[PDB]
């Protein structure tokens, strides 16, 4: 109220839509009976009440967009497209603004044009956006003696006990922030921001304001000459596919994910309409756990993070559980090994999975296995490319944590660096620098 | 929190000098039909909305203005329709899908009848406020003024004006607009679906047999376009714009954003276009002054007491730069009066050299379906006699079948 | 030279072995209706034509075959029309422009009626030869057999068979095809022109009033497509293919070229498609054998003495690889006989699992306009009863107005 | 006949179409009363008879194509497109074959894609084709003691007196060969030959089989990466403007040009429908002569060759006679100075014409002022670019004599060279090499 600088917004208790089909709910119930790690500790009655609100709200995504994403990921799996996945390590309600969202959309589009030129194939753009509000925590108790911050969907960043309590009213706040962010992403991707014309000045600014600019000048000129040639051949914006940026987040809070399930076909299926695609993290990918089982039940394309403890046998079990119908690009295996280990640990995993006859996307996450040194991030992607080139497999994409702000979170870049509510992000300049360097890797 | 059924929000760059001066001067004018909640509580809720992602963006409003200019010039037709009042309880995917289908279906019929493009503007993503003649309703309760102000429930507590409804209205608007954007790029927007929609309408309508001939023509037209090699891939993605009555000045001012004709302007990014209603169009009032300060295309409702002189004053205040499409004059006269009252208004305004859209609202001056049809018929008669453009309709959607029926009847009017 | 009214031409890589064997074997078969000029003079004229630029190229013939496959499958309609006999004297820009306009106009009417694409094939750029029942005509002169063979002038000298007419025919064909290519990429090919063409037809036709309703529907269809945002820039450039009766084997063999389904084939590049007439379709004759050796889509005319057994033999010899669209069977039965004679032919051929185009030629078995219309009506009746595809018409263009009238009447048949 | 290995083809005497309008014929009569240099010496009665045949034949070109060419040449004049004009020095009836025409169409398309990439603007393609059958001659008597060969429209190449007699039956033979060539050009430009996809293998073959290949490898790779980027952005052939190749020749034989006049508008105008655009040569550009006057009367865009004797005053008189209505790109001034003289002689001409306020196309003909050394040809274009860069004017295009045959006619190129019925042409390899070098000039 007036005394503590907060407003209370009532949660309208509105009539339920018809329930999801009994057969699909029976399958979901069996999956959710499995143990789930890293779940909020709020009471069941509060969770149930807040899920019931979300069961009737307009979805963030629609099934036809998830079917189109699946078709494009099939192309990535077959080595005919590249996947660019990036955005905030953790979205916050406080930072869920037009300038921040516009910055992350600009960064993805800029990176995607550079990678398209380097790869000579289409780039599928998947933002970490409109739902990246939950994170696991290793530490029971943080450095201030407080219950850990678990992301805005669970508790508050503010270092005080009351803010840190798990409150499932944050499930509804998360949905409101997701739907508002996704509304703006849809608006921006049909706006003049999505014009290839703008890339000239973006890359020019990058080359001029980067100390290592002169290093990227030649490729930036090539891209510009490329764009001008397209235009000279008579290609106007009106003649190009509208920019498509898909939404993703880690499927961590199963209360949120289950309330955002909706029915679509030509057999009836559950779609998670909180996002287009979701991944399962290092700490929640237990083969007999609720997260993998939930991923088995939904129609969405899914990802699994593979850390340095991954065996080829377990990677193949993920393939059998999550791609039982052999649908290329339904499953993405996300390497996060560390730059010193990817060259040793990834090859035997890739061989054994390739031998299943299943076609996964191989995606590099060079952040989570490495504050963070830019050079080690670049070297893990380099190693990932080396592993695939050696094995004749497709280095399918990258998963990076970035922002279109000139923040100071990752060491290195041309800036010789000596606001995240989580891990360090590459700033606007470092994320573009990485795109230039991965474009060279795709070319070499 | 959850145990209080509340979301808790902690509340803890300047406008160009001239835009601050003009916005302050507009808001200091008398405002009719405003909620009676405390200024301090309203300021807190506006502070939440100051930083949220907008419902719309300026490039869409600039594009709408270009498409409305085409309407004003007699080269396109405006279809504006949707719920009389959106409610939080009906702000669901099936309801929004139904309203999007109805508009798309009505638009294809009108396009065929007019032989020109139809600009689609939904009453959606913020039609949460209404004026009321009487502050006490027939049950003796403070009047329900829409979910942005109070609750429909017939109890005094629910009818208290609640400024938290500014934020609930935005959340509900954002969620609706997200889905409208998703649906208009989805298979729902394919012209192929019109065959089955019109087939169902003709087969299940009492007066179906009456519309079978025009429905068959449209089908043969769609098939011809396909036969000439036109696939969905080769057509403009469907654009449905968002509109609502700009009534609650707390909400509209909170949703103002600055954007660059080179010079920074204020856009109301709660919608693409907004209108000013019959009870809030006081010429020296805050609503008309607020409409003068925003870049959006605007509408003004004109009822039976409208004079030609005052219609001209609206046009000169709201279209001062002579930009076709910037202003829509919405006739709502009643079927018995539109033929007598509208001609002298159209003549005086046409004489200024300003080019407004003339739009027919056949609801609010009349509900018997036949009287609604007759007001639009009268509107068309007025323009045909003056050689002016009957530019569009504004409807409240009449169930699904009656709204489709009206589209078929107005398509015949555009063909006459 | 000029003083002799002559152009003087000095006459001073092998086919794949199997194509040489097959072409030689086809040409050694008996050939009906051939010119009677000396072999040595014919060889000299063929030697000129061996090196000239082709009238057509293989990529166009491959594309036509794909579009005809669509006809065979019931997803497109074939319109084939033009002069009964092209003449050098009428091979002028105004005449060619008139024939191109008539085909484009008939095609848009048929497209609207069929609700599917229309493949346009002109009798043009080589329709310079005709067979004759009698070698001596009613004046007692050797029969005129078309400008590729002799002269129309009623004197014995003009009627002598003149092999120099092979080269004159090619020059006239090349010049016509050049202009057809120019006109189909010109403003003449814009759908916008159909409004005025149909308006003129309805206003100047005796039975105009009869076609006004369909002409208005087509106009409303065209305007709808434009209103949906479809400009000429967004449509397939108009494609008019070249055809003629493959009659003079000297001409067709000289215009053979080799092109690569991977393997080298012979294409007749005097045209896109050629047909074999009623007087030259001897099953063991050179014409049918020549049609078997070329890659082009081909047609065979079927008159009233056709049996189902022989129609099947044509299909098995000319479509040996089961390629839909490769073969067109052209019914020319007469309006009194098509309903009786065509059904058992269609049943036997459909049973083979080969997919031919069924095309109606309502001219050569009948000229009273009403009998021409009735043969096409009968053709449609036969296919409707069998559930087979009435795939197209082949007309001789009947003046301009009657050919348009027939398009309107067949459009109604496709709609029934 | 059978004894001398020739066939006589009768010229059908067919009915006349209506005459052209009396007012336009009265203007044409005044122009043609002026002296005409280098005209065939055949009798008036034979010329009249043969013109009358051509007055009723289908045109080679139509007015809407000439209106579209004029719009594109306006873009060249304004520095927003580049003009590529090339083909045979002299076409022959004997060589007017599918392989020869396909070779010249391939060469123009290949050169145009390279120049488009280098210029970063559209390239207008104008072939010397379907009518380049007449040439002037300086020499009354050639080296064999014979009346000179004047091109296939006038007399025969064969070194015998009878072949060398001027025979206006060759006007009709020229028309037949023009219409057949133009028919094939129209067919080829809508065929798979016109696909940008084919440029990869064309440039690859050029780089691999050129001894100076390694010199062009980098630009050939850039173009390939450019094309692949276009395709990766979703641009298919179906989404590009059909290739347009216009027809041109020197308007030399006024009997042919006048018989090919047709009427079109919105004031009635004479169009020369033997071609899209015609130029007037060095030896026939007399300011008070019939050729310039004929060019004044026709609607077609026109060119005038400017040799080393050209003064700025005379260049400005051409501008006033041929561009009286100030229509950009209606007039092309074609520099043919020689590599040693263009840097000295062109600047004062460009200055004086620029000062008229008229916008001509400046086109370089580096052949006719220089057998021919490749290096001197390259150096004249270099000098032309230098003159415009210095003056801030638009180096608008090139006019080159080329063939898609591996002939040995020009000295130099990567081939270190130590079939034309006239001047030496650049072979397939030299013409492509020149396009690569002019692309660098447009880039520098
Ligand atoms: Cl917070
Ligand atoms: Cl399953
Ligand atoms: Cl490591
Ligand atoms: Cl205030
Ligand atoms: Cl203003
Ligand atoms: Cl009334
Ligand atoms: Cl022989
Ligand atoms: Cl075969
Ligand atoms: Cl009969
Ligand atoms: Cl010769
Ligand atoms: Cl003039
Ligand atoms: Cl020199
Ligand atoms: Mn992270
Ligand atoms: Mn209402
Ligand atoms: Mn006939
Ligand atoms: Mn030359």
């Amino acid at each position: 109220g007036a005394m503590n600088w907060t407003v209370d917004i009532p949660i309208d208790q509105l009539p339920s839509l018809p329930p999801l089909p009994t057969d699909l709910r029976t399958r979901l119930d069996a999956a959710l009976a499995k143990p789930a790690a890293q779940q909020p500790t709020w009471p069941a009655d509060q969770a149930l009440a807040m899920r019931t609100v979300l069961e009737s709200v307009p979805p963030v995504t629609v099934p036809s967009e998830i079917v189109r994403l699946q078709e494009q990921l099939a192309q990535v799996a077959k080595g005919e497209a590249f996947l660019l996945q990036g955005g905030d390590c953790a979205e916050t309600f406080m930072d869920n603004t037009e300038p921040h969202i516009r910055g992350n959309v600009r960064a993805l589009l800029q990176m995607a044009v550079v990678l398209t030129y380097g790869a000579s194939m289409p780039v599928v753009k998947v933002a970490r956006i409109a739902g990246q509000y939950a994170k696991p925590r290793s530490a029971d108790i943080d450095a201030l003696g407080l219950r850990s911050y678990r992301g805005d969907m669970i508790n508050g960043f503010a270092p005080d006990a009351a803010a840190r309590e798990h409150d499932p009213s944050r499930l509804v706040r998360a949905y409101a922030n997701a739907s508002a962010a996704m509304n703006l992403v849809r608006a921006l991707t049909s706006s003049p921001l999505a014009s290839l014309h703008l890339v000239h000045d973006w890359n020019r600014e990058f080359v001029r304001t980067s100390p290592a600019g002169a290093r990227y000048e030649a490729l930036a000129t090539e891209i510009d000459r490329g764009l001008r040639f397209m235009s000279a051949c008579g290609v106007a914006d009106r003649n190009l596919q509208t920019a498509e940026i898909y939404a993703s987040h880690e499927a961590l809070v199963l209360d949120y994910e289950r309330a955002m399930l909706r029915l679509s076909d030509g057999e009836p299926q559950l779609f998670d309409l909180s996002a287009h695609t979701v991944w399962i993290g290092e700490r929640t990918r237990q083969i007999d756990g609720a997260h993998i089982a939930f991923a088995q039940v939904i129609a969405n394309p899914v990802g699994v993070k593979l850390g340095p403890n991954m065996t080829p046998e377990l990677a193949v079990e993920y393939v059998e559980r999550l791609d039982p119908h052999n649908k290329p690009g339904r499953l993405t295996l996300v390497s996060r090994m560390g730059n010193h280990k990817v060259r040793d640990l990834l090859p035997p995993i890739v061989e054994k999975v390739q031998a299943t006859g299943h076609q996964v996307i191989w995606q590099c996450d060079p952040m989570h296995g490495n504050t963070r040194h830019f050079d080690r991030i670049v070297d893990e992607v380099q190693g990932f490319f080396e592993v695939h080139r050696a094995l004749g497999t497709h280095p399918g994409g990258i998963h990076v944590e970035i922002t279109g702000e000139n923040v100071t979170e990752c060491l290195g870049g041309a800036q010789d660096i000596s606001e995240t509510a989580c891990d360090p992000r590459l700033n606007t300049q470092q994320s573009l620098e990485l795109a230039f360097l991965v474009a060279e890797m795709l070319r070499d």
